């Protein structure tokens, strides 16, 4: 049988939620799915707000729109990232500067933020990569000193959390993802949190085409059409109901990889956890060691051969043709976790034998 | 005393049963088999090669306009009286509409007052087949063509609809449609394009699965979008076009009682005309007031509302309004009447003899 990446697990109310919506026949972007589910993801991010909206794309365009990034405003992004990190930033007609990595935690190198700041700088972007907070206490006090936003891709680490803090009530704001590959899933949707009353309702406003609320077919502002639906929103709610289940399950898993890695010795190195608050593991990510005669690539076709579904940690923004013109010669690290990185199946379906089979695969195909 | 609501979903089909498919199989994303079923009923249903399922109309017109190359310093031909998201999908281009005027009975891009507003910058024009009635695509197309520009029909408002023998999203270079929950055909959230050319389709689907390569695991060509509709959006939406004839069949037989009742109101309102090229779906059944009335349209609307009634006014046209006011032009007087006379009365697949009864009686006493 096929060992998949990931996969969503509906063992919580869905179904009957998702009837229920089916039901009432309030399956548009009109019920009460949208504002429970906002109000809980609020409540579990102990943030004000939660505006939710169609992906996690749409979630960080909306996010950048609502805070003022246009035309000729930089935004920090780190060049290891899914694309919609640097996507949402060219969508507003800003430019994204890109800035290098940590070897062991794949993200945000806050050390090198102060170097990329000029007087277009507008927000800093960091990214949660595979469930673990970047190192947000330095990132925000650089910031703070040049009056910078913070907006956080949130996006594969719902339930994450850094010094008491939920990811989401981190930045001035932070966008999820629920695609059905997530943590928590809507089959598509998104969530942009924060605390800030006027940000939220100019996301709001946005959101829904820009209307104003009092005269039909009225709009004052260029808005978007960025809403989830009652259906999406009522899967959502039920994830969130167990989301703990679901985060002691990739725990679960995470554990048997932990425990059964020596079989592979030096060929990979694990993922390292920084202390600073919960890990969530949305994939157990490894580096493969610099010695294997294999690449990567190989490594993955490979798994595939024998079953077994993975993925590479992302190809860096400045070595594909979108963004190769935002190179810099200070992206060293991204370049080689990109090169060397290979996120393993992790979801709540997996079972030990699953993980067994998934390291003698590796075992097998790491040469 | 129920509420007689302007619109509403009737998923009398097989709706629940294949969304709990997905449900059951846990195919809830934009990974499922619904979908395609669903772009290959649709384009069947077009007469058309290539139907591409999007996440709403909206991002179905933005995603047709960048495929087509739609960008900055490019013009656009949009008429003023229309759904903002015509306008607003260019504006995400970076590319400028420009606005033309429409017929005053149709309520439809007027192509008379077409050739005129054509300059160097022009790349497309984009009819809007308001309230289910197909524009006059052959005048259009004519101009279209003479001076080599590209046909983009925003057909959110008619499915099903037919102009001399082809179906709405058919005639153009490319369609877009909506299936928001008031549509003909609804997903809750939901669009589609529709095309004929290879090419143009191709890049839609990239474009719209975020610019991957589909043949290289997060190695992304050109920046793309998240645009893709879900199994269970894409689930709703083949039902519902399972039964695409009854619903046009249920909206003909309350078109039909408006047109039997609507001379108890004399000359107090004007029926909606249509034209002879093909059928009218009638999304909307869409009067304009008297002229003689004292009374106004948006005083209609609140006072049918207070009858327990639903109603919308036509659309308020884009150069009236904060985000286009500044390519207003004098020669926008249509759409400036219509947006000021026109109302949609209830008008769904759901509604009773003795709703649009009710509705009749209600304009009666409300038109002074
Ligand atoms: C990190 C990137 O993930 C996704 O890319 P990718 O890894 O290519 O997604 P893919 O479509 O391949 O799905 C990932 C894994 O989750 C799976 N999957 C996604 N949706 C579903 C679903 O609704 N049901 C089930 N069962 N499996 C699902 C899928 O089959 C696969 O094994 C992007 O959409 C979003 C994100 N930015
Ligand atoms: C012309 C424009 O119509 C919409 O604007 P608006 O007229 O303000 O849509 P509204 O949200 O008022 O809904 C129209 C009618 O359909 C109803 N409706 C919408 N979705 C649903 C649904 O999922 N279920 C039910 N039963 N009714 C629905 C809604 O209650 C209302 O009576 C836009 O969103 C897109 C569109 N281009």
């Amino acid at each position: 049988p096929r060992i998949s990446v990931a996969a969503p697990r509906l063992d919580g109310n869905e179904r009957d939620y998702v009837l229920e919506c089916m039901d009432t026949t309030w399956i548009s972007s009109v019920g009460r799915f949208i504002v429970e589910f906002e109000k809980a993801f609020a409540d579990y991010c102990g943030v004000k707000h939660a505006i939710a909206c169609n992906n996690g794309t749409t979630a960080l365009h909306l996010a950048l729109v609502a805070m003022g990034i246009g035309p000729g405003d930089e935004v920090i992004v780190p060049s290891l990232t899914y694309i919609a990190s640097a996507n949402s930033v060219t969508y507003c007609g800003a430019t994204p500067v890109l800035v290098d990595n940590d070897p062991r935690t794949f993200n945000l190198d806050a050390a090198k933020l102060e170097a990329l700041i000029t007087p277009r700088t507008k927000a800093i972007m960091p990214v949660h990569l595979y469930g673990q907070i970047c190192d947000m206490d330095p990132i925000l006090e650089v910031a703070r000193r040049h009056n910078l936003l913070v907006i956080e891709d949130a996006a594969e680490a719902v339930g994450a959390t850094y010094r008491g803090k939920k990811s989401g009530s981190l930045g001035d704001c932070a966008t999820f993802s629920f695609f059905g590959n997530k943590i928590i899933t809507t089959g598509e949707g998104g969530m942009i949190t924060t605390n800030d009353d006027d940000l939220a309702a100019k996301m709001r406003l946005l959101r829904g085409q820009g209307m104003d609320p009092n005269r039909r077919y009225w709009f004052p502002i260029v808005g978007f059409n960025y809403r989830m639906t009652n259906i999406q929103a009522a899967i959502g709610l039920a994830q969130l109901e167990r989301v703990d289940e679901h985060l002691a399950a990739r725990e679960r898993v995470v554990g048997w990889y932990e425990q059964k890695l020596a079989r592979l010795g030096n060929r990979v190195t694990k993922p390292h956890v920084a202390l600073t608050g919960r890990h969530v593991f949305w994939m157990y990510t490894v580096r493969l060691g610099e010695g294997l005669s294999t690449t990567r690539d190989q490594v993955i076709k490979d798994l595939d051969a024998l079953g077994i579904e993975s993925r590479p940690v992302f190809h860096p923004m400045h070595i594909m043709p979108p963004y190769a013109h935002l190179a810099t010669d200070d992206l060293k690290i991204a370049e080689a976790c990109g090169v060397d990185g290979l996120n393993l199946p992790t979801h709540a379906g997996l079972t030990e034998a699953d993980i067994d089979r998934v390291i003698a695969a590796l075992d097998q195909v790491l040469v």
